[PDB]
């Protein structure tokens, strides 16, 4: 495809989607066997390997709705991928969400215009695939992780002049801020494939755990 | 409160929210014991009774975001309600959603402006309380119902000049159309209380209904 | 129709539209003769009777644009209704509007998205039928009521976090807040039929009279 | 004021507002006595004279919301004007509206952003002063004119790539298109003064004009 | 055309566009020879004359996007005009822009809805014709003027309740406020013709020079 | 900074901003001397070296408004960068724009919400720094390149369901589509620093690239 140089058939139907291509490399090296690197276009590393007997891929997405949209569109439309699990980080809005918590996004709010353009006059709520969500939730519960299932903000702007609306979203139970989920969920829905975002809380607005999170994402995917 | 004539303490912390006040009456009569009617203001019947030893209420909401918003605000702010489960109907958008399926809304899209006003420049995605959602899903699964968990459209307009965008939403996996969930989920989130919508597919764009009420009561 | 169980021909061409179905019952019982109840679907009572020799109906609408839109669409499209007069309550924004004043809405502002969806990029101003408006105004004047003709806000939200914009609308002469008029006026205009809203001021944001208001609405309709 | 060179007190409390400054000249010459021209800034002629014993002014506004907004703001805030009646032309959308009909705008739709900026998230419906509207309607009726009271479109764009939405507005009873009323009505409402627009249908998408000026003067 | 009474062929392919029709008269009288007045419809004076051997026209536009849009549409579509240079005034937002500075607008921000209607969901940035811009910039530089090339605000509202957003735009380098440029640039782009706005700073939000500015606009056009 | 591991002073005041970090590497290797790599966080390579006696940096931005916004904010606010020149690719909308043409963006349209959030109710037109634009234009002209100065679309979506609006923008003279300029120009304006985007037409909806880098370095 335009941004992925990997053949037909080189990418597995199940794929993990870290924002950071170097985390894709870390995931492939740490968890996968029989690994090949299928992409280095724009340094956006993608790998395919085997995890407990199943082929799985792991592909960097870059940061932000537009970047992940490129890779997700190409993965689905050009490579026939069917299960896509973002594995990322996020920033907690509120005090009850703690660093190293694992957040599974049921849905995502956004300041992106991507869905207003597609559905003028409507608020589109991007939804996780429930089957994948349940699978990841159960795996995370079994793993002994602090797993929170809920709402996140998919932000276009990492640096905001005022965090007032972010705080307000926190008051309406939005757990954390990140920069990809709206796109992943919307595009997965568009193409009738299955998506989920599993996030580690790395900071506040106001690794051993990461490995466990990758494990539950691998298990789900 | 303005639209509910109940005395303090007469409404249970767990409440079912049918759109139709006559369905509230049906639910109270069919499933509850030790029933009292606590509201007849605007004919919007509300009841409290006991289900398997727990006090539970059931309150009509009327149709549409503005109507349910009134009742949900009053229930939360004036009556200290904590768990709110809409029990409603919806119209399937897609072929794979069948009449009498039970839909549990994870989230809701909307053509309402309610959230654009509150969060200018943002798309707010109203989210179900996951704990309640899981509880209802597990109950419905155990019950042997066809339960679908997914996205719904909360519509302001029942009669649309064109259903092009509704069809498009169906193409993006939106399961069905109804007229309340956005408001219920948003206001519950605002006040830090727990909400869920459990819906019977009644049309396309009863025995089933009883089983759905049962799982809503159980989750509630 | 979907929400009205009344036959063909059971609903009169002129109809009053209280938000409260129990007010429909009150109106039918108090003012009409030869009354039949043609609807109890969802408890949304509708009646037809005779007032000074003319058949007239009275139908609850419920609260809010979406609720009244349902009934108005069905009344016009399924029952051939031609003159629709909402008879409601409203909350005064400003000090110069007094409790028990009768407001006749020339037009309505709104926070609803209903018209932005229909006319993207435009502000649609829903307008009363002038003939009905004049008729009601003259009847109210003759009756000795305090009648104010002007602008109202049709609100989606009864409970607002901040009343700042409502106050601002009051500063621009918007008289009162209610929750139906935009829909009634827009749909009446769509179908080329005649609508009006006559409102009693019941509260501030910051019965003998009701009967007189029903009388002028009956006279107009 | 910035765009009007009149001294304090030179402008009457009642004023007619044609879009065309040459029509202001025509109105002053044709109908008024004891006339003075109080403004020629930007050629936007303004006059004050006497009509049946009352001082009245007549001021060109130019075309479009931004142009009329300038003059109306200055007239209200700098000159203490209280009654403002636009006397203009418009283009009929619908077949049932005929050339030379007089339209009295009860309200106006618009494609302008002026009110979305002031009231974010709201549709503001600019409303005529009912007292003035009734006065003009009664005068026009008495005059034997075809007078239509209803909705108009205040357009930012005279030349539109597609008139689909204009046609749609006509389907919702919008009578005619013009380019000022939204601004006049909104600003009059802002400042608690009285405004009306009385329009002659000149096209579809004089003797009549004189009679319309007469009813505007009478209402004014 | 509807608003211009001048024949076919009476208007030159190059035209200056002052907002004030009396400035059109001043420009024609002061700079042009062999002058004819081709329009007095609505007092919106338009002239054609000769400047250094070339026919050029000068046409008032009135104030505001809607007014200039009328004249620009008619000039392009009915009279085949190809080079359009607005010559106007503007109000400086910020302290570093001085009275009597000449501003050449590269682009314009706006509170107008004109472009949101044309390109729903998009921000359209109206752009000057670079060739004309360069020509005017070089002429202004040669003339010894203080010429600033940059961004302006095309306002619908001259009188704003709050100047907060205008100040904010000034903080983002927007130089001055005026009321025509968005329309001129957008319509010129629509029809594939060449436009520029050259503005004299006449005021702050918070003639010898004018003649020199007209001279550079004449030279460019 | 959060996404750049450079020590204070390691990044030059003048910087080139390719979307592709591997192009940053190519630029540093091909054109610069005394090169150090100051960043590998997220593989988003950044280098500083010397070009004709001046320190200059080159930093990958990634694709899309949100990605470039992160880097540009950090470069300006944490590293005191003053002159920022995006060196990118774009897709021609129109027939008259040819592959390998160099486009210098005077401004950018966008489907991003970034500026609607900052300036509600306004269309913000992000503008290049004219001084830099002129410098690059003159360099490109001198170089014998086909240089077009004009409007571009900064897109959030590379893959669009319909390219109708993109075609329409091309009809209004928008030259090409790319995915960063709106952000770069807006943030540079916010912080009072100087930005420009110089783009190679790579597709429709190298030797050329080297010459373009050269003019960007010269302007920088
Ligand atoms: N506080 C935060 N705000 C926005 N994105 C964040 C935050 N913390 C982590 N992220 C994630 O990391 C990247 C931005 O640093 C994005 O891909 C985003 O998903
Ligand atoms: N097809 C449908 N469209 C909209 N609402 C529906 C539909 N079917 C059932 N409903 C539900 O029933 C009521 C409208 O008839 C609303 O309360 C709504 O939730
Ligand atoms: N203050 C108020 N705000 C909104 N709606 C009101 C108010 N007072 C009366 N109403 C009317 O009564 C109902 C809400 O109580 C709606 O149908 C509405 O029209
Ligand atoms: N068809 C029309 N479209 C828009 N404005 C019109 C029309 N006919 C007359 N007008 C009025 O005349 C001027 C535009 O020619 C404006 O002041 C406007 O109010
Ligand atoms: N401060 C200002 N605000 C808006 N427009 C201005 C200003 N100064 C001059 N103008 C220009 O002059 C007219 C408004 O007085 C408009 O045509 C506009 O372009
Ligand atoms: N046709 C195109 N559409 C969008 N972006 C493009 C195109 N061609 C090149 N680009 C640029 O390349 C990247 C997307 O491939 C973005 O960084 C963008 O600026």
């Amino acid at each position: 495809s335009v941004h992925i140089e990997a053949k037909q058939g080189e990418i597995a139907e199940s794929i993990l989607l870290p924002g950071d291509p170097l985390r894709a490399k870390y995931i492939a090296e740490t968890f996968l066997e029989d690994v090949t690197c299928y992409n280095n276009v724009r340094g956006m590393l993608g790998f395919t390997g085997t995890y407990k007997g199943k082929r799985v891929s792991v592909q960097g997405t870059g940061m932000g709705v537009p970047s992940i949209s490129i890779y997700v569109n190409e993965l689905i439309q050009s490579y026939g991928v069917k299960n896509l699990i973002r594995v990322g980080t996020c920033g907690a809005i509120q005090k009850d969400v703690k660093v190293r918590d694992v957040i599974i996004a049921m849905t995502a709010c956004t300041d992106s215009n991507m869905n207003r353009l597609t559905f003028p006059g409507f608020d589109f709520a991007p939804a996780a695939n429930f089957d994948l969500l349940k699978k990841a939730y159960d795996a995370g519960t079994e793993k002994g992780l602090h797993v929170r299932v809920g709402n996140v903000l998919t932000a276009d702007v990492f640096y905001r002049e005022s965090m007032d609306m972010v705080k307000k979203l926190g008051d309406y139970g939005v757990l954390a801020v990140e920069m990809e989920t709206t796109a992943l969920y919307t595009l997965a829905a568009k193409y009738g494939v299955n998506a989920l975002s599993v996030l580690t809380v790395s900071d506040h607005i106001f690794q051993t755990t990461f490995n466990e999170m990758i494990e539950i994402a691998l298990d789900a995917a």
